[PDB]
């Protein structure tokens, strides 16, 4: 079974197993298993990761207490905010986006010693930790071999890549048939790269808008008007539009990289 889809947008089925088993596990009291208090989960930047990670959490009713980067003693705050929210009845965990690393190391270890009791008195709650990344360093195999961390490698499917995309134009024009083309013509693509090619349809629509109204008048009818700010009315999304701004990012990805070739046959100065 497993539910795989929150307010549209798709979830890898075997990421969300990975993903609801390891919450449900720390949730639960079992006989003599050693239950990992964090999951890793890594591959490269660009696709599902910390999108589906919180698609899976909004799916199971959590609010989690979320960071990035963005010294070492805000882990153990976020932790205990989070114990806090299940004390007061409210399943929730905490979750790490995109992985002086030298001390988080020790501070994750120390807490996955002793959970139940992490401070910085009256002894806390047990609180999963999720930690997004790229290959994740042997700095962080010590919680891997004692079985404190789970490592989960996840790279999306063909199906995943289709399933994402549905989701991300789900509210626009196009048929989900164009949709799949699309997906296929662009295989070397990330996920992220079909959110940036919309968003980009958006910004030149809202460049044509602000071109035929004109730079004075936009004042007045967007802010003077009593209530609400005004919707604005999705753009026609042929296939060919999308293809057309697909192959123009791919461009500008490979103009950079081409820049910064160049720029190794002149002298530095």
């Amino acid at each position: 079974n497993l539910d795989n889809m929150m307010d549209g947008f798709y979830i890898a089925p075997a990421f969300m197993d990975k993903l609801v088993v390891h919450i449900t596990k720390n949730f639960l009291t079992l006989p003599n298993i050693k239950v990992p208090l964090i999951l890793g989960i890594w591959g490269g930047k660009g696709q599902g990761k910390s999108f589906q990670c919180e698609l899976v959490m909004a799916k199971m009713g959590i609010n989690p207490i979320m960071m990035s980067a963005g010294p070492a003693k805000l882990i153990r705050q976020r932790y205990r905010e989070a114990a806090d929210l299940i004390k007061k009845g409210k399943m929730c965990c905490l979750f790490i986006n995109d992985l002086t690393t030298q001390y988080t190391v020790n501070n994750q270890m120390v807490n996955a010693t002793l959970m139940n009791i992490a401070d910085n008195k009256e002894e806390n709650a047990r609180v999963p930790i999720i930690c997004t990344g790229n290959d994740f360093s042997t700095l962080y195999a010590p919680l891997i071999r004692d079985g404190r961390m789970e490592k989960f490698y996840w790279a999306p499917t063909r199906e995943d890549r289709i399933g994402v995309c549905k989701g991300i134009f789900r509210t626009d024009k196009i048929k989900d048939e164009d949709i799949v083309t699309l997906v296929d013509q662009f295989p070397g693509q990330s996920i992220d790269f079909f959110g940036a090619l919309r968003a980009r349809v958006y910004d030149d629509e809202v460049r044509k808008f602000v071109e035929s109204l004109g730079v004075e008048k936009i004042g007045k009818r967007l802010v003077n008007s009593r209530e609400g700010p005004p919707v604005f009315e999705q753009p026609e999304m042929t296939y060919e539009k999308l293809m057309e701004y697909g192959n123009m990012l791919v461009m500008e990805q490979e103009n950079v990289k081409r820049v910064q070739l160049a720029e190794t046959y002149l002298s530095q100065a």
